């Protein structure tokens, strides 16, 4: 048929996958953004959680764990901290306009990587069909947090899976669909994005709803994750010349696998 | 060698003299090989070309299928017990196409294929048994790659076949009569976006798709719309890289480079 | 911080000043590190000319090996029990070669290291106890490592730098008396593709070549015809960075590039 290999992929993404990197969220009215710990939606994406709510979309939270871990105060356990937490996470959603939050329970630093997180998230899936997902990228260069990989695998995986009648085929038993549905998959947290969303106009707020969580960020931690978190923000922003952005790695559903040209997007 | 002026020049010494590491031919002497597919048809999407080449030239192509494709259907009304029972009839008829000998199937399930010991003895007994002189598999460093099923064969095929070189490693194998590998001139690494050896598959193509679309249960009509572009894309892509129209890729290395190695991407 | 005008006058400003990251001389204070290696042999492989430096400086340096190297023979009247007895003594005297000091045996098996809270908690403990001011372990994400004994090492010793830490991660170990890790200046990865500091290990070539000769039963006269070609042009990879013959590399980073950073590759 075509005579290049360029021509072919040119035809392939623009015609038969129909990619379009233009207004990837455009038509969204439910999306899931998945985070290992309570504060990484707010810290990856919560610039672009308000943009998104603001629009009308609905946000939904699936929180992997349960941030127990995340203190060096020798008086705080980690089921206090846990507590508080999850108070935390409450408030910094709120003022980002989050609807809902799954709590899945898992403990921090103890994310399993198996076919019964796949099932959680498959459950959550098939329950609230959302149009778009999002979680963080798991091939994150020196990204050192087993809850990070693993979350970032699994919801790639669980959005796959979730769509076969004969996985975690009890789901059907007791009423629901397999996952339909969602239009796609946005990675946060990534090296390689290819969709960046300006959010100078709502750093400040983001800032803001990032601190809320307070147990995580004392004075003198913020000391150096303000200025990282900026740097972070004007690292994304600078690919499309703005000062503050959130970077996002989209690709077609078929890129996930078996795919040797995925660096061309 | 403690002699060698530069890097450069230690680097092609190694590669070339004390390594005799080179491209020309890699499949040459060749009597029997293993490929080694995580779901049935993934040799035959990822090198089904080179299967029906080997075939042609007198090789012994031996199939193992790490799990049996259980998951793989939208149809609710064909359990995974029944897609798992189609899918070996499906690859059964497409190995035959690329005159392919035998299978083994290990009935790993869809999606649950284990990284563990256990996986990797039974990628060992056959070894043992079969002694091939080559060994295919997934690349699992493919970026982006997603399904578990994959990385998992090809991390596990490149521990096994070291592995199963060793007299200690699963030596029950060894009191039943099994000797440990050898003969093993080579692994080969399908499904990557780092090849270094391309096999021109132009005049196959046709038969390629055929043997892929002999798997009913997974290429239906609507499927193929966009399966036919993107495979005759991925081939073009490999093609392109020696300047034929459609190839398949392997990526093939010294076996020290495997195993603490800072310079793997010079070849 | 608001007011800065570019991203690349943000970042110089982080690494310099918030984080004060400097590469020129990042042992400069240590008085006790630990060196994590998968199997014995692999310390003086990947940095052991690094290590004697240490050593001749006064620095305390502490061993912990993860497994006991038991798999690692062809011989097949060799047991992995007697084998792993033999690499136990090997290493002894290697390590005495390189002033070290003190050995912490995991003794997990050689190719079946977990990759779990449990390992984490073992190394966890080792950090509690001792207090190192700077720990060296493998580069879990070099290209085409498959030894996953190599990737596990890399990932825990990461995470057990960080989880050691907090006083609610292994809680029983404070209940015992233990501190949490406090001292800690630093993590180095060895064996890496992208190092960004290179120790000369020019004039300790020899020496360090000698102390991996002592792993005998790793390096017969056959296996040292490839090994020791290999080796040099490593050492010469890494030398060829600070224009000297022979190197060993390390990554070292902030604490913080560990952890949901995209640009990792401006050091
Ligand atoms: C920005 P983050 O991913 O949420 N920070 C996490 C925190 O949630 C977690 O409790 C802790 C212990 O695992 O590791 C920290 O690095
Ligand atoms: C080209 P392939 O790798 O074999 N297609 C697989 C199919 O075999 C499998 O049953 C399904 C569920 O795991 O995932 C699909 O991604
Ligand atoms: C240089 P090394 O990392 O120490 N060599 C290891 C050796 O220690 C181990 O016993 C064997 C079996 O796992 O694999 C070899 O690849
Ligand atoms: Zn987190
Ligand atoms: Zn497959
Ligand atoms: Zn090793």
């Amino acid at each position: 048929d075509i005579d290049t290999f360029e021509e072919a992929f040119n035809k392939l993404l623009r015609e038969v996958l129909e990619f379009d990197l233009q207004n990837p969220f455009k038509d969204a009215k439910k999306v899931l953004c998945i985070e290992p710990h309570p504060d990484d939606c707010v810290i990856g994406m919560g610039g672009t959680i308000k943009k998104l709510s603001d629009m009308g979309v609905e946000v939904i939270y699936v929180c992997m764990t349960d941030g127990y871990m995340g203190t060096t105060d020798e008086s705080l356990s980690g089921h206090e901290l846990a507590a508080i937490r999850r108070k935390e996470e409450e408030e910094s959603a709120r003022l980002l306009g989050v609807k809902k939050i799954y709590w899945l329970n898992y403990r921090d630093t103890e994310l399993p990587y198996s076919r019964e997180v796949r099932k959680d998230l498959t459950k959550i899936l098939r329950k609230e069909q959302p149009d778009g997902v999002f979680a963080p990228d798991p091939w994150l260069p020196y990204e050192s947090h087993p809850d990070h990989r693993r979350t970032g695998f699994l919801a790639i995986e669980s959005v796959a899976f979730s769509q076969l009648p004969n996985f975690s085929n009890t789901d059907l038993d007791i009423g629901l669909n397999p996952y339909n549905s969602g239009s796609f998959i946005a990675l946060y947290y990534t090296h390689k994005p290819n969709y960046i969303v300006d959010i100078t106009d709502l750093m400040e707020l983001k800032l803001k709803a990032i601190r809320v969580h307070r147990s995580q960020f004392p004075d003198d931690i913020w000391e150096k994750w303000e200025p990282f978190l900026r740097t972070i923000a004007m690292f994304y922003g600078e690919k499309i010349g703005v000062r503050y952005g959130e970077g996002f790695r989209i690709m077609p559903g078929l890129f996930y696998h078996i795919t040797p040209f995925t660096d061309l997007i």
